């Protein structure tokens, strides 16, 4: 115990803690929970404001079309 802190109140995720929850995206766009603990660890962020992210970046990928995406897996 030295660090007595890792909550930031309605605190907003920086370009470079944002852009290592991207590189998560990019391997796969649904995070086990090992790799969320990874990224709280290399930002100093909490698995809830991840979780939050991803389900932003979800709707991010399709956020022209809205709906529905191209090359739909079936």
């Amino acid at each position: 115990s030295h660090m007595p802190d890792s909550f930031g109140i309605r605190a907003k995720k920086t370009k470079e803690q944002l852009a290592e929850l991207k590189v998560s995206y990019l391997k796969n766009q649904f995070p086990h929970d090992s790799e969320i603990i990874r990224l709280m660890k290399i930002t100093g962020l909490t698995k809830g404001e991840i979780k939050k992210w991803f389900s932003d970046t979800r709707y991010n990928q399709r956020n022209s079309k809205s709906n529905q995406c191209l090359h739909l897996n079936n």
